[PDB]
């Protein structure tokens, strides 16, 4: 039987397990923290996520419990400039917990062995993994899904690009209040963009009946408007009409204010081990693709190793396949980011689709623009 | 190897030849007309069709050059009084002749055989099947797809239940006329009532840019309403916002009519023979689920029929299962006909979409609401 | 020092009034009931309506405590069909004990003698004027401002033309309770129509922030929709969204009924009397102009009486000069009453509105269409 | 008979002149200009002016061929933040050249005569008016009503504020083009701000179905936005939906950028001397009342001069009673101004309308609100 070692119990590494456990791997999961848990208060998942929780026997845990927007719609000074629906495309919102619960659930059901407090910190292309207890384990398949900070990717040394960005946002999760809201479309997705009188934004984002996803951006270099807990007046003052969530929002205690990092590496492969998500491929936020491309790849990944090849042929077969949609879905995403493209509203074109058209399950371009 | 004869080559008839073929039976198509045609209308698809499409490969070819509309909306009086997108919930308008060529290519190229001008005018619960010809043809199961007039089940004499209703409408396709139309939403399915001056209803339902569905109800006790070609008057002056589309539509010498009719069977099977599609379960159009559930329980069929048991108890096994789905959305259908209740708008509950919401494929329900 | 007589304390005796009171003439003022008091509903006065108050000094206490809604808006079946607002020509919405407030207590500065319980039963066309006690009173001149069962001109004989409406309607006055009512424009005048499921409408008209003036009309023959106190239920029903209104006025154990009735005469003067409001041309609601064109021809009766002539001279080329305008108002009145016209919105044309164009002060139409 | 020498044929000098006349004062004109002719494309007038107009017996003229717009709108970055409608507060939209028209058509029917070419460069205080010719004349009364550089007030000496803005905007008349805008409420004033991406402006006002006023404001160091023949490419981009008017004004070559000045006096009299209109008041265009206090003091200084006082004393009178809503209103049109107080909407405050309600032929205030 083929032992495989998985690091890192986000999306990337929960996703990779069920799937080869599913396929009759031995697996063992290590995650750092003392605990399973998922940080970011919300995320989007579509059409390609949602056929890999389908593939994991996971989506039904997820749709239940979670939420589709009417609309995605984007605000520019409180002017609707665009509403897309995406003719169709499949697409969800939860909180991060939410999906998290899902896939652990899953994965404890299929017996994957969960090692916490269990950090990678070295691993060996010959299928070696040194834990930080001074533990070493021999393994068939070591997946790093570590994050972009990820010790299997640079015990071994990777050519890459990693940088940060220069603003970020504060995100959490507080009530709908959508009764204190009144008047208007509340059960949508709405990205609130405003540059004047100064640069603040919100996408707001239902997750169910009972709460309400808030992303709050400004620049890192506004002392208020990036201050956690929230500096309630200049947000009520450039989101009046939010002021009973911002309310709730400034209660909360856990917030932060998060910068972007990515990392664009020349190969996601070396021997017996693969970097999949944020070890290999984190990217601007802009798509909502960053966990999507982490499943696909993730997902991908089980599927390669089913062809009878060896396990460091599957992986260069694999990254061959697979990476040129997240590469593209990075450029773009990042292109958008620092462009603020979003603002214009209308931007979810057939390109930027092309990460979440794909289905991992048959291998194709569905829902087509 | 069992072998297959199928009875009509609708959509219940083609689901049900691609289903088996791909299983490994072998399976023979009787079309009674000269060649392979659709009504020349449009139809709504909801995820339970869209994934018994999948389960056939033929989804691909349906979602190329099919759309969904942004939203469902329902009016009265020419005011808006519903908007609806179903949590998410898939759906899909296209014309029937788009759905149609999907299944047909589908099926050839499986290898299914298709004989046209052949009519089938009786069955046998022992495994026969004659055609109008009087010739008599063996296999080990017998499909009847052979739509509401069904020779095979009338063969076999079926108690039905039968129930009419005082409505009937007109089916038929136009360009889309999209700048003519001027201002407002015009990529919607909406739904426009009327009770005053007299009751006539336009259902609005875009298939792609270039064609417009149109259903036209009135009373069939209504002369003019009823009248194929169409009367232009009666329905510019409670319509005058689609008028360039009337003006088209006028144009038509010939349409397709259909009073709603409803009719439910004491069973299904009888030994060998199985009925699907209107032949078995033909209901009131009011919730887009006769095309649907025909497919579902078409697909089903071949399900069943590989658990390794003998033709008779697989057909008693399927609708033992897959049955109560079709009774209970065929009798909110009828109700919702008959009280008018799609007026009302908001309504398609969870109850009335359980239909919509049954995944054929993994046999569960999804898309909660 | 001329010497006048005048029947009736309405807005037409008031203006009648007063106006020959700040010509000099000594007048007399008779008021049937036990008090000076109004119906209780609201009204609407137009420019025409506007500059006689201002011409008898009494335009200030009006304008005070009145609104001109920012939009005169015209609904179908909830659906807004109409928003007109008159190229700017003045209206404005009181009560009528508002205005009926401000003549009297101009009449009483002026030094008008009124006179309560006090009741013209006959009058000769040589200048005398009989009460219910048989008292003779002379005069230079006498005026019927009875009303529509005018003593006055029965005791005379004047050639009636009558006609009477299928509709009347119920005038009330209740809190503008404007929070329950919730998300709208709430200070228009909305005019709701409604044919289906049977006809009833409402005049939603607020005269101010507390007081909201409710007009509902429905057929005469339908024993629900014209019955006082309110059949909620019926009302309630067709209009839901001013429930919270409509309960406090189910609270009203009188209200004001009215079925539309227009009287046309063969004249309005013999000898020496006058006939004024509604004892000479009681008209249909249907152009809010009943107690404008009495204030304009009561006005207007005091300007020929200063031109040097016999009174009975006078009186024909007053009316000679102001009929003609009545008489249109009367007409299209009636007719838009009839085919109930004002429920395809837009219907204050430039023929509609001359009586409101009319400036009596100047003599011209101003505010033109 | 009395004699007056009026200076300056804009709307001061013909107020002042008209009314005058009407009191059987002889009265002469004198335009520096060798023709009558007024500038700044279009004008706003409310209540107070109106009521001027109707004192001058020129009211009738202004009404026929302007417009009233059904509500006051307000936008910021094209969303709407405001609209308003004066609780019935009368206001019209007219070209200069219309309301001007009105004006000398008038002065001439009264027989006002008027020296075209003609321009005063000295007055005496004891009634002696000196012109650029040489030509001295002598007369009861001297009324400058010269424009902002009044050589009449400086001719004489008169303590004062003087100062010219930073910014300015260029004022037009070009076709309404109304089918061409599609879409909209295109009968509105709408007053269209935006700060980002730059500062530009637009104040849209209707004068008549054929003539659309547009004034583009955008800062002096704006090398395009502030560009005549306008800069069409930045004022599209900013206004992209009001390209076919902007397109007819492009092609404008009378079009000028103009700075606005003002000047505040300690006094508005010397002896027999007066200066009405921007010789004493000129003030910043916010609330759109330089010309109405200009005609409002004019009227109002033929009616103090009805006393049977020496004309010294009359014209103390005068300012006495008149100044103080000059005063109030310039001080919070300048505020106002500078502020850039109209962007927030709902600025049309009771104390912003309090010139707006002056009655100047009764001398109150009227139209509460
Ligand atoms: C602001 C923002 C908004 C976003 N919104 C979306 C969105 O809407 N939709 C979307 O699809 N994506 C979104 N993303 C991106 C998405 O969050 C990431 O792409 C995703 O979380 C990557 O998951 P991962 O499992 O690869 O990495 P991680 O989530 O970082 O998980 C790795 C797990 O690694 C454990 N671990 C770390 N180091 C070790 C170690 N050395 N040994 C063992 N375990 C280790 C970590 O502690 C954790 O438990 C967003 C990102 C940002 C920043
Ligand atoms: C007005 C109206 C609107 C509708 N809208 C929708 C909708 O939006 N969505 C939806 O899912 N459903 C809709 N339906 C219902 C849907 O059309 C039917 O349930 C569906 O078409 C049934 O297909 P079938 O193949 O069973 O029958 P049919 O389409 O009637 O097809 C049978 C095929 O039978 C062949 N055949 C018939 N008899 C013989 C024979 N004796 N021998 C050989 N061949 C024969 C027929 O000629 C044809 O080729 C609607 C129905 C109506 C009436
Ligand atoms: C439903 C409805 C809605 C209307 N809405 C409007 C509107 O919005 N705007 C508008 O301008 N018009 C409206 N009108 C019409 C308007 O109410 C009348 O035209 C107006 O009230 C007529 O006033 P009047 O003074 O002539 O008569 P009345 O108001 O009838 O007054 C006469 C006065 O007559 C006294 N009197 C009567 N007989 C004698 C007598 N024999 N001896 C001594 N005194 C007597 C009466 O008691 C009372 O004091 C409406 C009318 C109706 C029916
Ligand atoms: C951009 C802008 C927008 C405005 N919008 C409005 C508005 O909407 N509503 C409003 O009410 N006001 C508005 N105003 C203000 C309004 O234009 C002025 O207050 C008004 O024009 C003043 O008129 P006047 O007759 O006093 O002066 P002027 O119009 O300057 O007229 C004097 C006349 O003086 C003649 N003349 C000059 N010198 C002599 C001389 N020495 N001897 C003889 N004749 C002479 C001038 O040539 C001209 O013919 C606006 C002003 C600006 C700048
Ligand atoms: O920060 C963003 O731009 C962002 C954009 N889309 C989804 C999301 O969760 C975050
Ligand atoms: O420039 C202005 O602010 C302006 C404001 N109101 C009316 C007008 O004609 C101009």
């Amino acid at each position: 039987t083929r032992r495989a070692e998985v690091a890192g119990g986000g999306f990337a590494g929960l996703t990779a397990a069920i799937a080869l456990k599913q396929n009759g791997w031995d697996v063992r999961l290590h995650e750092k923290s003392s605990e399973l848990r998922a940080f970011g208060a919300g995320i989007y998942l579509w059409h390609n996520g949602l056929r890999v929780l389908e593939g994991l026997g996971a989506l039904d845990d997820v749709l239940q419990g979670s939420h589709t927007p009417p609309t995605y719609e984007t605000w520019m000074h409180n002017k609707s400039v665009s509403k897309e629906t995406f003719n169709g495309l499949p697409w969800r919102i939860m909180t991060r917990s939410h999906l998290h619960d899902a896939l652990v659930n899953r994965a404890r059901a299929l017996g994957v062995d969960i090692s916490v407090n269990s950090e990678a910190v070295a691993a060996d292309p010959v299928g070696r993994l040194t834990l930080q207890t001074g533990e070493v384990l021999e393994a068939d398949l070591i997946v790093g899904a570590d994050g972009v900070g990820s010790k299997v990717r640079d015990s071994i040394g990777f050519k890459q690009d990693r940088w940060v960005s220069k603003d970020g946002l504060i995100r959490l999760i507080v009530p709908r209040m959508k009764k204190e809201l009144g008047h208007g479309e509340w059960d949508n997705t709405i990205d609130m963009w405003n540059f004047w009188p100064r640069v603040q934004r919100i996408l707001y984002s239902p997750c169910n009946e009972n709460e309400l996803y808030l992303g709050l951006m400004a620049p890192a270099a506004d002392p208020r408007g990036s201050s956690v807990p929230i500096d309630l007046e200049v947000w009520v003052e450039m989101f009046p009409f939010l002021e009973p969530c911002l309310i709730e929002a400034a209660k909360l205690k856990t917030a932060r204010y998060d910068k972007f990092e990515t990392t664009k590496l020349d190969s996601w492969t070396r021997g017996k081990v693969a970097l999949v998500g944020d070890a290999a491929h984190a990217m601007c936020p802009a798509l909502a693709q960053g966990a999507g491309c982490a499943m696909v790849n993730a997902f991908s990944l089980s599927q390669d190793l089913e062809e009878g090849s060896s396990v460091e042929d599957a992986l260069v077969a694999w990254e061959t396949r697979i990476r040129p949609i997240t590469d593209r879905c990075q450029a773009l995403s990042g292109d958008y980011a620092a462009n603020r493209s979003l603002s214009k509203g209308n931007m979810f074109t057939p390109a930027a689709l092309e990460a979440a058209r794909y289905d991992p399950l048959r291998r194709v371009y569905s829902w087509p623009q």
